[PDB]
């Protein structure tokens, strides 16, 4: 597929240094959806603003595992079957969490804006359209996490 390659292309550079794309990403949801703050709670404390996930070790971890998923998808672009029970698996440990599927449509457009403001002008529309069906791929084999 010469859109998988818009995909692994498109990547090379956010892979390499991953937190701090992420970062960006995170960044970015908090200040779409403060309400998914309390979400992230470690030493059982809530985040009051989205600077203070910034300052935690653990939240810090959580984004580069996050980054790490993504880049498995990438590494699976051209098929993506290969990923799927991994990330119903995912999509398991996130009902249990208490997540709501309508979230997910604001992590993808956090990412997207990663990507668009990494790439800038390399953002073409064809890489955005590779990346939302990529996105949405990967959220279907999630979905069934709950049940699907
Ligand atoms: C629906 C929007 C989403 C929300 C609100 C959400 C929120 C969360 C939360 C609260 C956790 C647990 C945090 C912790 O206790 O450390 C988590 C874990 C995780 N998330 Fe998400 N998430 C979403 C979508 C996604 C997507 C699309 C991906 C990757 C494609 C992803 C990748 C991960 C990974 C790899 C973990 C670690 C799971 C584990 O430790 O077993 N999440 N997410």
């Amino acid at each position: 597929r010469p859109e998988s390659e818009l995909i692994r292309q498109s990547w090379r550079v956010v892979s390499r240094s991953p937190l701090e794309h992420g970062t960006v990403l995170f960044a970015r949801l908090f200040a779409l959806e403060p309400s998914l703050l309390p979400l992230f709670q470690y030493n059982g404390r809530q985040f009051s603003s989205p600077e203070d996930s910034l300052s935690s070790p653990e939240f810090l971890d959580h984004i580069r595992k996050v980054m790490l998923v993504i880049d498995a998808a990438v590494t699976n672009v051209e098929d993506l079957s290969s990923l799927e029970e991994y990330l119903t698996s995912l999509g398991r440990k996130h009902r249990a969490v208490g997540v709501r599927l309508s979230s997910f449509s604001t992590v993808g457009e956090s990412l997207l804006y990663m990507l668009e403001k990494s790439l800038g002008p390399d953002f073409t529309p064809a890489t955005r359209t590779a990346w939302s069906r990529l996105y949405g791929a990967v959220v279907q084999a999630m979905s069934r996490g709950w049940d699907g």
